[PDB]
């Protein structure tokens, strides 16, 4: 009876397994944009991803992840709000049964079709293992997804997603370029929070980014025909693998623009 987002182990059980799960920095969040407070003093979001190396994709039976070499220094986030360098490892989704629902950031309450986690780890800690026992460990860039022209970017993902259908089904993943899932603007809100699943560990600096990039119908339609389930269970589809808003509690939303 592991967690997930089924009718009886969904997000309103999790803090059974993990108490931290109704803690005090819990991603992720409502943003009110009328409340976040525009801070001079935050920087231009470096992403470099000229040098990323994906090597795989992989169905967790939650989500799916693209993974990347990161044993060296070559696709980094910097400044912002960030001190120090951060490695990207991995990205996934998460989305909806529906248009109308799956991110789990949401902005004045509005909830996008499906929303993009870029995963990067302080190298000042060593490695990932290291890095989420610190409040400072991850830096993690969210971009909200809607729907309506394809992302030409996206679509060598979604054409490999047929071959990891079922929980625990990998394949071979290379030479994938993430910059084509980035939208035009780097305008952003940032502030402290956790993992959006558990552990639920309180150590990420989350940046949001405000732009949407735009995919397609069916682009999203075939996110939704991969398989919580392994191979030979009865189907489960995934989707709605979406946390909703947590409270804010002690915290402030900053924003880089206006
Ligand atoms: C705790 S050990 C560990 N080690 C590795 Cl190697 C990974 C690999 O990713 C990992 N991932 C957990 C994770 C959960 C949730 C999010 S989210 N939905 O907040 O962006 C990001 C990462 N956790
Ligand atoms: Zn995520």
């Amino acid at each position: 009876h592991h967690w997930g987002y089924g009718k009886h182990n969904g997000p309103e059980h999790w803090h059974k397994d993990f108490p931290i799960a109704k803690g005090e920095r819990q991603s992720p969040v409502d943003i009110d944009t009328h409340t976040a407070k525009y801070d001079p003093s935050l920087k231009p979001l470096s992403v470099s991803y000229d040098q990323a190396t994906s090597l795989r994709i992989l169905n967790n039976g939650h989500a799916f992840n693209v993974e990347f070499d990161d044993s060296q220094d070559k696709a980094v986030l910097k400044g912002g709000p960030l001190d120090g360098t951060y490695r990207l490892i991995q990205f996934h989704f998460h989305w909806g049964s529906l248009d109308g629902q799956g991110s789990e950031h949401t902005v004045d309450k509005k909830k996008y079709a499906a929303e993009l986690h870029l995963v990067h780890w302080n190298t000042k800690y060593g490695d990932f293992g290291k890095a989420v026992q610190q409040p400072d460990g991850l830096a993690v860039l969210g971009i909200f997804l809607k729907v309506g022209s394809a992302k030409p970017g996206l679509q060598k993902v979604v054409d490999v997603l047929d071959s990891i259908k079922t929980k625990g089904k990998s394949a071979d993943f290379t030479n994938f370029d993430p910059r084509g899932l980035l939208p035009e603007s780097l305008d952003y809100w940032t502030y402290p929070g956790s993992l959006t699943t558990p552990p639920l560990l309180e150590c990420v600096t989350w940046i949001v980014l405000k732009e949407p990039i735009s995919v397609s119908s069916e682009q999203v339609l075939k996110f939704r025909k991969l398989n919580f389930n392994g191979e030979g269970e009865p189907e489960e589809l995934m989707v709605d693998n979406w946390r909703p808003a947590q409270p804010l509690k002690n915290r402030q939303i900053k924003a880089s623009f206006k």
